[PDB]
């Protein structure tokens, strides 16, 4: 089981971490969504699958910078949502194929009521997922963290 990026940036075996930057749209109004969909960004497979099963969980998700200041953010892991940062880690998805699967991973995050200007600034650490990765075959028990970054500023109008 590893994970690699749209880009090519791969977490090996075992877990380890690696960077994410992701465009995000450059105006969000209150009452919408800015949506972060690493489904298109994150993907993972099985190495074994003829003899193994993964289980894959969004161990813990953390906002960081104008993300957790100007943001009320929901996570939806696998079509279910849940708070965002946080709260528990996620129900298990499986991942029995050889062929890469987006790990699917998507932030809605709306702005607070003090939001209002540059809410979160380009290049900036917008959040870190630990992806959690077991087995039906042994104790492996690993770790791929995400960090994710702006590419862009957001603008909250006021
Ligand atoms: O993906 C199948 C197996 O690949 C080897 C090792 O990463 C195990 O943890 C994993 O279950």
């Amino acid at each position: 089981f590893a994970c690699k990026t749209a880009n090519g940036t791969a977490i090996p075996i075992g877990g380890g971490s690696a960077n994410v930057y992701v465009n995000l749209a450059p105006v969000v109004n209150v009452g919408q969504n800015l949506v972060v969909d690493l489904s298109t960004q994150i993907f993972c497979h099985n190495d074994y699958p003829e003899t193994i099963t993964d289980y894959v969980t969004l161990q813990r998700g953390s906002a960081y910078g104008g993300v957790l200041s100007n943001f009320s953010g929901t996570v939806k892991y696998s079509g279910s949502s849940y708070p965002f940062p946080t709260t528990s880690e996620t129900p298990r998805v499986v991942y029995n194929s050889r062929t890469d699967k987006p790990w699917p991973v998507a932030l809605y995050l709306t702005p607070v009521s003090s939001a209002g200007g540059v809410a979160i600034k380009a290049g900036s650490l917008i959040a870190v997922l630990i992806l959690r990765q077991t087995n039906n075959y042994n104790s492996d028990d690993f770790q791929f963290v995400w960090n994710i970054y702006a590419n862009n500023d957001v603008v909250v109008p006021t």
